[PDB]
């Protein structure tokens, strides 16, 4: 009773050329693509790449695979995949893509009576996601995923998403978990590209990433904020304590300097200033300005002591207000 | 006398199709799985992955492999594995799995007269273990291991553990050794998942991890604890020693700042506060508060010296008690 | 209607030897090469290598592949690539080159009636780009890309660019994006090399890189500049404040020392001085010189106080002017 | 005259089944193993693994390979290795093992008239070496190397070392060179293991490693020792110099704190204290105790100056003696 | 006219056994080896390995490949390489060697009428270069490159360099470029090794490396030199400035301590002292000695001030002279 299936498979492969696409010279091959994201891999800001594991599925029609039998479907595995024609789908932005081969090559092949073919493949794509870190860390990124045929132009093979956008791309509930990003949603699109080898249709999927803040607050902002407050303590010490107030200014200035270096160690070596850089720069000004106030005060503490006390007394109020005021503008500007 | 074995193997492969599962269109294929963990690989908290080396064994029934001979069993190797049908088992959460091929592909194949087949394979799985580091380092993790068929739905292939849970999964005595985790135990479960390609049965194995503390005590807590004690020494110095007490406060505050940065370098860049972070924050408050006490004392050391001495004298007792009291609450809360 | 294509392909391969180049012993095989750079990978200054992803295309004439049919072209895939002769093109400067195999080997093969063959391949080349970091970071680099035949000398196989230089090499608009380099343009050239195995023609492509400054300004120059300004503040303090002015000089000198170490951590370990190194060295002299001025002033503050005040007063003006003057010369020299 | 060899090889493979072990169902296959260690690779303490490159040789008897000819031996290469039966030897503790394939697969095959077979293979094994770092760096490690059959139990295949232990395992004179270990010697053993798949014989080789000290002396101990001596200098300064003695105590305490952090950066993150940790802890006590002495002295320098001088004078002698005494006990205890 | 070549190749392979070396049982196979180093890869001091890319060429005589035709030579590619016998050459010291496969396997095969065969292969060898870092950084290294047959002893296969030493090994002009080494020259040698499997001839190539200094001068020596000079500035300050001179001594001592730690971070963790270590140790003595001078001076500044001034005045001259004198001896000793 099982030998019947063997006869069907042998019959289909008989007089079958896998080097020729279905409907060659008669029509245009149409491929339906659906994607399921098992896990949205880590996003490497330094390398401008993001890893992703998906179950890529393609569907098309091949009249050469029509068959008649008790079962309307023929579940199979990778063994028969190489014996038939499959699209040469590839990822344009994929810097390095590898498959999964354990325990068995993770591929599926199903065939219906009408000749419809389902080809499912598991992939891990290390794609490239260029980013504009001008509003970092209050930045939103749109990492794309482009794929299409390598050898068959639009005139021969066309890719189209199946059903609506929601069914076209699906992300696992636990897969969309990252340490420094929120997966707001996904979008799908298409576009034709003209090349020296002809026109090709491109299927594009974009993932909306909203960076989650809180790591940089504990790592960069808070040390900068508390460092500024530490400098302002010098305003409450007597002028004659030259050495004491010198330690506050010098130590704080160096502390802010190393924080800027440390902050950008993890950040990509971009040749432009970010929002965090401006915040550090302003904080650097406050600590440096406090030291200048002490130097100016200590320079005139003899000739005109009266103004020296007023400046020191006034500075106790002005500096905290300006720094507090700056934060409201800074946070409101980038959080709105 | 040895040629008889050759005839049996040749006979079994004659008229044998490896593209068809046993009992196709007649019943549901049942697979029994047993796992032995040779060594529980390192757990990468930063990458939320854990490596594991196992001897994965699958058992099923294939009536096409029945034979009669002097021996009831036919020990073999990987040579015949590709000549017969094997399940397309794969790991859903396996980010990257590779086999061992030296000296010979580490696979075993045994066949009995009744047609029962044993297929053993050695694997190294780099699975993903999402973690909730809210109670870190007093956190317990449950790293799973999910596997199942890729192409054969529940209606065709079903996986079930063999014997009891203890025999189903086994961990070597020396294998369960990690630098920062205790392998409390293992659990096994099953569940059906509905997909666009049909329903699939999933075999799940969970490993209970109890983080072992002592590295962070020597690396993070103790430096923080001793740093706080160092700051409190300033309370025992005379007020007029402005520079001396300034060094204690400034140096300690910066020391705590760098400890927080250093502590999170190894820790994953999670966007939320951990138990260790709160401990550091409280320790930061004590050192910062001590400096504020000195500044306040030095500010009123002229107008009202009487209160200045009382505050300094009182602070010698209050600060150690509060810090000691906090530790009891902190340790008891997270250790109970 | 589709079986006709099968007959053509079978006919071409009949009596076809892929071990022999077309026109062997009758003429010289001519290959036309065109390159499209999908993305100019990162440039590793430390390893003197740059990654690049290209769609390498080769065109040549093979009279053995002539055919007659309704279609003037035969789009195909990698399946037939191994069944015919292709040039043994390789990259001389490619330290490690790997192909892309997912979902299908990214190769294309097209054949015309006249026998013209188009062979397109996707590659990721980790080539070597030696650099002369004498004007770093104001340095311009010319990273080459050399390729040619491995076994067929100039007398048998010759490579020539197709059409003009612009069409010969093309770079994607978004591909030419780097964090620390600007892709000014590309150039193409040729040259014959004499070897023990014969003369070979070499096709060379050079990419002009103009390093973009701004990361080192925020990371190295500014901390050095502000550190120097910090030292000059000591000139505005009274001489009797020995400890206060000592902190400025000592802290600044050490700060500059660690900046030099930190700056070269990312920079390659080249055994010669760069422009940035000279800038740091000069900045180190200013901070060190300021400390020497204080030591000299403090040494003569008793015997001849009159000159001590003049030196301290004069130093307040001389030092800022010289440092400001140096920057104009430094920046103008390397930016012109 | 050379065609005779071709006939012999063709004859042996005729009617030969590589899926069946020699002497199947008639006796037990006996395998003789000899190992030569070309180079003992680096030992990764952090990953608890050690690399090793060996020329693994196996010898066994196969009556099916008997032949008669002018030559008593048939040197060969990897070409015939896959055409005959070879044991499925694998390394139980090998986390990742790979072969060498350049220029040609590094394998040898020799056959004698009697049917004896020699199979030599070159391997690079990244095995796991669990370590007990309780006496670190005065610790001795015993890294094992376990291998055996994967599919053939003890009842079918048995491994035994050839000749004595010295000939069984050999290490190259220059191979046994490590930066932080001495290869004292090697030992070989055997043991039977019972599994669900049957009993298997295990061949075990242990390498005795004696860690060589001198890097940690220059990196950890000496900075700690000199730091303690630096703190004791404060005892020779006058009490009224409050700021001066404060710098010694504060700087030394922080210096010891960072040394402990730095020391464990390279060391594995083990959750227990090592001998080096105790040495650092004691050194931390001395520096911290010195600061406490100054604080206590400065606290009573007014009411009872007489005792203050005695304590400071006495401390100059007590502290060096105790620290010197501790070293003798510490070094003697762990070096004996 | 091209079919003639096909007949020749088919004829040669007819009745050809690739498992047998040429001249088997009749003479000894002689192989001529020539090497061209395209680029001398980076030298990893930490891992004691150096990468190298070469075009390895082997020449030998095979009477079975004699042919008659219009052309005296048959240029070919890797396609025919596997169809004939090639030596099993391998690198004894090669820890990991991989080939280049893009665009086509980089191999060449040429055959003459007499039967002479040329086999050229491109390789990237990560060999091991043990080093004696006793004179580091004034050290000269001799990195070898050993290769020979794996299965064919000296009695069957013998390797000999072709022509003179200069032609035997060739290094590209631009290939011999390293950041911290000078490629002085190359030497070639031979030697027979006795093994359990027989005697084998070994072809050895040594590369003379002269480390180029200048990176460590800017990274280690200069900071140490300037740090010592900074300490000597304390001798020019008044004794009563206890805090001021304390900062110089304490800061300098710690600065030297961290420099030693930083210097060895890149250096391999060798368990012995290098020349740089001695230089740092001496520099550490000068800074530490200066602090001791201040402590001794401050201890006797009351009882016998006269000697205190003399010591401080004398130290201003003695210390610079000794440090300057030491450098001349140090540099002359290791540079001569
Ligand atoms: C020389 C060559 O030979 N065969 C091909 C080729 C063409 C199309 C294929 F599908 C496969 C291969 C080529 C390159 O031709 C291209 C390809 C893409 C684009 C293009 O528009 N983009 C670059 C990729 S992208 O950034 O994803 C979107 C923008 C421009 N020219
Ligand atoms: C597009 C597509 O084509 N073939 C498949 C497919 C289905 C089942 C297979 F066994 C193999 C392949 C798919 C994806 O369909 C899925 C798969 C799993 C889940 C699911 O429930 N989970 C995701 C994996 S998980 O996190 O381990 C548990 C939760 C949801 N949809
Ligand atoms: C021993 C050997 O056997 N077959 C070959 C060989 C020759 C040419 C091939 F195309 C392939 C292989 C060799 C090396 O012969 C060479 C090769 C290149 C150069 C040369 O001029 N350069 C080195 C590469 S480069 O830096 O890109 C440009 C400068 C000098 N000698
Ligand atoms: C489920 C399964 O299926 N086939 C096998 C299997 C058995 C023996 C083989 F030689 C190959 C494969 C298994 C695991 O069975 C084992 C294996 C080893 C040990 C054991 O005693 N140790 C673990 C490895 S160890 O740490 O080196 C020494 C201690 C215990 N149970
Ligand atoms: C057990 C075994 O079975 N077949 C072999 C074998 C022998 C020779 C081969 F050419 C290939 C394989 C072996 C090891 O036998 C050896 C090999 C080399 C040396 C030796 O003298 N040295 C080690 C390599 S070295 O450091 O480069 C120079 C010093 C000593 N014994
Ligand atoms: C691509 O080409 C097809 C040709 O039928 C056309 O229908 C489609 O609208 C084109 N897509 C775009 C985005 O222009
Ligand atoms: C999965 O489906 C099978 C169908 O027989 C059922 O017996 C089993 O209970 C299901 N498992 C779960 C967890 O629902
Ligand atoms: C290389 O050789 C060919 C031989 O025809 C010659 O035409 C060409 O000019 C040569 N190229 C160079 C750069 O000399
Ligand atoms: C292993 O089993 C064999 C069976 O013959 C026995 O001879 C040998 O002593 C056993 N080894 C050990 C260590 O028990
Ligand atoms: C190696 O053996 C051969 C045998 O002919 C001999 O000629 C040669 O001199 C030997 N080489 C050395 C270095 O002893």
């Amino acid at each position: 009773n099982i030998t019947i299936f063997t006869r069907i498979l042998d019959g289909l492969l008989d007089g079958y050329d896998n080097r020729l696409r279905p409907g060659l010279g008669e029509r245009i091959t149409q491929v339906r693509t659906d994607m399921y994201v098992n896990s949205f891999g880590p996003v490497s800001d330094t390398e401008m790449e993001y890893t992703i594991d998906i179950f890529f599925a393609q569907t098309w029609k091949d009249e050469r695979l029509r068959f008649k039998g008790p079962m309307q479907r023929l579940p199979l595995n990778n063994l028969l995949a190489s014996k038939i024609w499959t699209p040469d789908t590839f990822f344009h932005n994929g810097k390095k893509s590898f498959a999964h081969w354990m325990t068995t090559p993770n591929r599926m092949l199903r065939i219906w009576n009408d000749g419809r073919v389902l080809y499912t493949l598991r992939l891990t794509i290390s794609a490239e996601c260029p980013m504009d870190l001008e509003d970092f860390p209050m930045d939103e990124q749109n990492c794309p995923l482009k794929f299409g045929s390598y050898a068959y132009p639009n005139s021969e093979v066309v890719y189209v998403w199946t059903n609506g956008s929601t069914k076209s791309v699906v992300v696992a509930e636990d897969g969309s978990r990252l340490n420094q990003y929120h997966l707001m949603g996904q979008t799908v699109g298409t576009e034709n590209i003209s090349t020296s080898t002809g026109e090709y249709t491109i299927m594009t999927a974009h993932f909306h990433l909203k960076r989650k803040i809180g790591y940089f607050v504990i790592q960069t902002y808070l040390p900068c904020i508390m460092t500024v407050i530490l400098s302002q303590v010098s305003f409450w010490l007597n002028r004659e304590s030259v050495a004491a107030r010198t330690v506050f200014g010098v130590t704080t200035v160096l502390t802010m300097t190393t924080l800027s270096i440390s902050a950008r160690n993890s950040l990509p070596k971009v040749a432009y200033a970010t929002a965090m850089d401006w915040f550090i720069a302003v904080c650097y000004a406050f600590v440096f300005s406090a030291l200048l106030e002490f130097a100016f005060v200590n320079y005139i503490t003899k000739s005109q002591p009266a103004r020296a006390a007023k400046i020191d007394k006034m500075s106790r109020i002005v500096f905290p207000i300006l720094f507090g005021t700056f934060n409201l503008v800074y946070w409101a500007t980038y959080l709105n």
